[PDB]
C-alpha cells in the first residue's frame, strides 16, 4: 500500500492542513493565495530566467537528489519580485503553520531560501531524498523524535500534474530512520495542484522532483523555512537598506535582516549586543 | 578528578588536539606573543564603560548563572583591529578548529568573540555545557555527535583559581546530557598567564568561577562553530572597506563568506554564488 497525498482547502484553517502534516509529512492546500499574485510573481520570474543557473552551483555534488542539466534552480526572489517581498512572505496561512511547526521545539523561525523549481521539457526524476540531509546534524537525530529542522512550501508557478514532474511525495515516510535509498521515483504518487494552491512537506518527507515528460518547463517557487539557528543556504545582506525598510517586520526577520530567538529565549544574529533592528535603527512597513 | 592537562604551543598543534579528545579541554601555554593581547587588552578598556552589565535583554539567567557582577562585551570586529588581523588569523587555533570541524561538519565560523569580564565579588556560575545554546544539542548523543562549539579563551590578565579563572570537568565531555553535572566548589581552576590560551568543547563541563580577589579578571572567548549554525553576533554593520582589510579566512569568521557543509553544499551564498564571487569582495 502506497498511502495517497491527502488535500484541505485553506477555509478549512491552518488547524486541520497542520493535522495532516503532522500524520503524513505533507499535505496538499488548496486555494491559499489568490491567483494573480502567483501569477504576478511567475511573470517577474519569467523576466530574468535567463540570468539563472542551469543544473549544479560550482562545486556542489550532484548526486544525492540527481541535480541534472535539464533543471533551474534560481533564487535572489527578493530582488526579483516586490509580489514576492510584500505578498507572498507576509501569507498568514502559511506563518500559522510555521508557527505551530517551529515555535516549541525550536523558537523563531526564518527562510533557508526562496528557490525556482523550473523543471525543463525531458528533465528526469530525482532520487527521493529528505531536504534535512543539508544539516549534518539531521543524521544524528533520530527522525521519530527529533526536532523539524526544515518546511518547504511549494506554490506551482503553473499547473502541477504527474506528467510534467509535478513534485513525488511518499506520505508517512517522515518518522522512519534515515537512509541512503527511500525508492524508486516511478513508485511515487505526484502532487497535483493548481496555480494558487500550495504543497506543504517537512524535512523528514521523503519527496523528488518528477519527470516532466511534457513539452512546457514545470516551474514551482519554493518558501523553504527553518530554525533562526539554522543558517539560512541564502544570505540578504546584498540587499538595499532602502528595499528592506518597506518589508514589515515579520518579512525583514524571514529574510535575516532580523535577530531570532531560540525556544529557550536566548538570541542569534544580534548586533552589538542588542537586537538588530535597534542597533541599525532600522524602519519596516 | 582529573587534572587539567596542558601542553606548550611549541609542542605542535596535534597534541594539544589530542588532549582535547580525551578531555574535551587544554591549556596551551604561550600561543601567542603577549604584545598582542596586551594591545587588544587596551582597545578593549577603551570602550568597557559601554557594555551592558548581567543578562541581556529579555534572556533568562538561570542555566549558566548570570548576574549583574559579570560584564560579557561583544563588538569586537569595529573595536579592535588587531583583533581582526592577529587574533583572527593566529594559526595555531585554525589548525586546531579544521581538526575538530572539517570531517564531521565542514567549514567553521565565529558564534562571536566576547570579552569575559568577572568584577571582584562574582559568584561562581553553574557548571553547564556551552552547545545548549543550540537546541539540537539535546537530541544527540554526546558520545559520538559532532561537536557544535569551540571555545579558546585568552587571558587578558593572569588567570588564577582566587580570582575565578575557569572553572573545567576534564573527560566529562562524553557522558549523556543532564541537568546536574557538579558544584562549582569541586572543580579545578584554569591557571594561566597572558599568551596562554584555554581551549574546551561545547560538551566540556565548565563555569566561571568566583572571583575573590580585588581586581576583574577578564578573558576573551574566540568561540567558533559549525557554519550551518547560526551566529550569535552578526557582523553586517562593519564597513566594506574594513572588511577588504581582512584575510579572507577571518573574513568567512565574521560571516563575510559563504561557508560549505562536509557534504559541498554552500550556506550563506549570495545570488546563487560564492559570497565574495557575488560582491567582489576584496581581501588582504
Ligand atoms: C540535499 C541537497 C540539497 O539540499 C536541498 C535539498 C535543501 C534545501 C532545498 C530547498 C527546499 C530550499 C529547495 O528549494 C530545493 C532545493 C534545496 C535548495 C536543496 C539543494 C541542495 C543544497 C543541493 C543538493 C544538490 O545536489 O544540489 C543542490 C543536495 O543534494
Ligand atoms: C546557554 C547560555 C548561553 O549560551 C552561551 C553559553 C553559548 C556561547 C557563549 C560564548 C562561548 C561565546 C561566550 O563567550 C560566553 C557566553 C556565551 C555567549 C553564552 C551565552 C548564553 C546565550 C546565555 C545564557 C545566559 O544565561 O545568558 C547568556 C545561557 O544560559
Ligand atoms: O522540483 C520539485 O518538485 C522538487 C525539487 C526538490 O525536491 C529538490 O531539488 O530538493
Ligand atoms: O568566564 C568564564 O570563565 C566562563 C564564562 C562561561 O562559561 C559562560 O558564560 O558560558
Ligand atoms: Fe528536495
Ligand atoms: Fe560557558
Amino acid at each position: 500500500h502506497m498511502p495517497p497525498i491527502r488535500r484541505v482547502n485553506a477555509s478549512q484553517g491552518s488547524d486541520a492542513a497542520y493535522q495532516i502534516l503532522q500524520e503524513d509529512g505533507c499535505v496538499i492546500v488548496e486555494q491559499v493565495i489568490c491567483p494573480n499574485i502567483i501569477a504576478k510573481i511567475s511573470d517577474d520570474v519569467n523576466r530574468v530566467m535567463d540570468k539563472a543557473t542551469i543544473g549544479a552551483k560550482k562545486g556542489e555534488q550532484t548526486h544525492i537528489i540527481n541535480m541534472h542539466n535539464r533543471t533551474i534552480h534560481m533564487g535572489d526572489l527578493v530582488l526579483t519580485s516586490k509580489t514576492y517581498r510584500d505578498e507572498l512572505l507576509n501569507l498568514p496561512f502559511a506563518h500559522e503553520v510555521l508557527e505551530k511547526v517551529f515555535k516549541k521545539d525550536s523558537g523563531d523561525y526564518w527562510l533557508n531560501m526562496g528557490n525556482i523549481l523550473n523543471m525543463l521539457p525531458g528533465a528526469e526524476a530525482q532520487r527521493p531524498h529528505r531536504d534535512d540531509y543539508l544539516y549534518p546534524v539531521s543524521q544524528h537525530m533520530d527522525p521519530a523524535t527529533s526536532p523539524d529542522l526544515m518546511i518547504n512550501i511549494t506554490f506551482p508557478l503553473n499547473e502541477f500534474r504527474h506528467d510534467n514532474g509535478g513534485t513525488l511525495l511518499l506520505p508517512k515516510s517522515h518518522t522512519g530512520p534515515n537512509a541512503d535509498f527511500y525508492a524508486n521515483a516511478e513508485d511515487l504518487p505526484a502532487a497535483e495542484m493548481q496555480v494558487g494552491d500550495a504543497l506543504i512537506f517537512t524535512g523528514k518527507c521523503v519527496h523528488g522532483g518528477g519527470a516532466n515528460r511534457s513539452d512546457k518547463p514545470r516551474i514551482g517557487l519554493a518558501l523553504a523555512a527553518q530554525p533562526g539557528y539554522l543558517t539560512p543556504r541564502e544570505s540578504n545582506v546584498n540587499v538595499p537598506r532602502d528595499i528592506v525598510e518597506t518589508m514589515t517586520p515579520l518579512a525583514q526577520r524571514m529574510i535575516g535582516w532580523g535577530t531570532v530567538r531560540t525556544k529557550d529565549t536566548y538570541g542569534l544574529n544580534m548586533l552589538q549586543d542588542k537586537d538588530f533592528h535597534e542597533a541599525l535603527g532600522l524602519k519596516s512597513k
